[PDB]
């Protein structure tokens, strides 16, 4: 599943409704958005990703919520 439980952990502000310090992380994701395609497959994302804040703030870190949508 994904590759967020490693990268995203910092970028959790995004998926967690509060991407502030993660702005640099944004550009990081933009550099490795490829594995977030897996995240987008929602294998187990949807339990994580989606829950608590993604719901109302999936973000826009602008690296996209780099689901390979």
């Amino acid at each position: 599943a994904g590759c967020n439980a490693g990268q995203l952990t910092v970028c959790t502000g995004a998926i967690a409704g509060g991407a502030r310090p993660t702005a640099a992380c944004c550009s990081s994701l933009r550099a490795q958005q490829g594995c977030f395609c897996q995240f987008a497959k929602d294998p187990r994302y949807g339990r994580y990703v989606n829950s608590p804040n993604a719901r109302k703030a999936v973000s826009s870190c602008g690296i996209a919520l780099p689901t390979c949508h």
